[PDB]
């Protein structure tokens, strides 16, 4: 009862898991921290812990840093770094992206300079040059 709970393997999240590798036969009472495979970034508590030979479930990915590239670096756009696409990054992370040295946005356009999230960054367009 107090002695006997170890818990088993520890559930993972959407495409998620163990920062590690997933574990069979686990301590109880005992926590770690998840992540999620690729450049994906869950959100959330991705540290779960085991109660009573029974975990619990992580928090939520989200999709990477994955924008268009037949878009961006398509009619006059790309990164703060102007290295062809450059668009990808982990979910958290900063993406600015620039109007390719010339031209100047649209207006109708989004935002330059953002952050990525669930696979969404507002590309802007931009015209000019």
């Amino acid at each position: 009862e107090a002695e006997f709970g170890k818990c088993g393997p520890p559930p993972p999240i959407d495409n998620g898991d163990i920062t590690s590798f997933p574990l069979s036969v686990y301590a109880p009472a005992s926590s770690v921290e998840y992540q999620c495979q690729n450049l994906y970034q869950l959100e959330g508590n991705k540290r779960i812990t085991c109660r009573n030979g029974q975990w619990s479930e992580p928090p939520k990915c989200l999709h990477p840093c994955v924008i268009s590239r037949e878009i961006m670096e398509n009619y006059n756009i790309a990164l703060r770094w102007t290295a062809k696409q450059k668009l990808y990054s982990r979910t958290g992370e900063s993406v600015e992206f620039v109007c390719k040295r010339g031209y100047r946005l649209s207006s109708r356009s989004h935002t330059l300079r953002t952050t990525c999230w669930d696979g969404k960054l507002e590309y802007p367009t931009c015209a000019k040059r």
